[PDB]
């Protein structure tokens, strides 16, 4: 994106493995686990699955990190997934996300990128 950004929800199940929890600073879980990614209001959330997702309930009880300012590219390097993407956030967090495919990857981006733009809208 770049600028204006109606709206771009996204949705699906996702492997987050959460690295690193600030600058240079490293995560604790830093383990794969199957994290149901729900992007909106320009906000990323997780949940168990789309069973969690449906009943508001949260994975662990963590919300939803915002996307404001936050960075989203592939994963180039990952030798051993496929369609991988990086999302670094502006608190210095940087989660690992795992697609279906090369399309629910590059659309999160498109999406994700579509949320950072327009920002964590709030009234």
């Amino acid at each position: 994106g770049s600028s204006g950004s109606s709206g771009e929800q996204m949705e699906g199940m996702l492997c987050r493995k959460q690295e690193m929890e600030a600058f240079g600073k490293k995560a604790a879980n830093r383990s794969w686990q199957n994290v149901y990614c729900v992007l909106r209001r320009g906000s990323l959330g997780f949940y168990k699955d789309a069973k969690a997702a449906s009943a508001g309930v949260p994975y662990h009880g963590e919300v939803p990190v915002s996307l404001a300012r936050a960075q989203g590219s592939v994963a180039f390097d990952y030798r051993k997934r496929k369609h991988v993407f990086k999302l670094g956030l502006q608190d210095g967090k940087e989660y690992l996300f795992q697609a279906k495919d090369e399309a629910e990857m590059s659309s999160w981006l498109r999406v994700v990128n579509a949320a950072i733009a327009s920002g964590p809208s709030s009234g």
